[PDB]
């Protein structure tokens, strides 16, 4: 089943990854620059990417909207210096029909961190705070050990399953 864990770059995907061990990433090249992590096998199956509007205008971010059930945003707690950067993709993901009820799992790692923006601001400068009516779901997330991950997934994983 198909989950699009997005996040910028550098956030943490790749480690949630290491954990669950879908074994070794096929890291290709598609498009002259627009790398996609085709990191789906078994049960779990996860479209790996990075933002960056919608590569050389291709319809292949659609279809995967379309056919995708879950939704895994991982944000770079931290990344304080482009904070936007999500808002500006998550833009989109706004009105799509496609992804109405999937649920976001707002997984906010890298929140202890010390450039990051002070503990209240944490999740300020974010807009998770007031945004609300929206599915989603947030819990204090540590790759690195593994919290985080387990709240998270579970609770994906019952809700899209136990909504419908
Ligand atoms: N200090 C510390 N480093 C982190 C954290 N979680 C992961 N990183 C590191 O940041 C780097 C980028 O993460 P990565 O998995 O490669 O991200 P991706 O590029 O977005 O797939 C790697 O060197 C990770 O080990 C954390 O909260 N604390
Ligand atoms: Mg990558």
């Amino acid at each position: 089943m198909r989950i699009l864990m997005v996040g910028l770059d550098a956030a943490g995907k790749t480690t949630i990854l290491y954990k669950l061990k879908l074994g070794e990433i096929v890291t290709t090249i598609p498009t002259i620059g627009f790398n996609v992590e085709t990191v789906e096998y078994k049960n779990i199956s996860f479209t790996v990417w990075d933002v960056g509007g919608q590569d050389k205008i291709r319809p292949l971010w659609r279809h995967y909207f379309q056919n995708t059930q879950g939704l895994i945003f991982v944000v770079d707690s931290n990344d304080r210096e482009r904070v936007n950067e999500a808002r500006e993709e998550l833009m989109r993901m706004l009105a799509e029909d496609e992804l109405r009820d999937a649920v976001l799992l707002v997984f906010a790692n890298k929140q202890d961190l010390p450039n990051a923006m002070n503990a209240a601001e944490i999740t300020d400068k974010l807009g998770l705070h007031s945004l609300r009516h929206r599915n989603w779901y947030i819990q204090a997330t540590c790759a690195t050990s593994g919290d985080g991950l387990y709240e998270g997934l579970d609770w994906l994983s019952n809700q899209l399953r136990n909504q419908k």
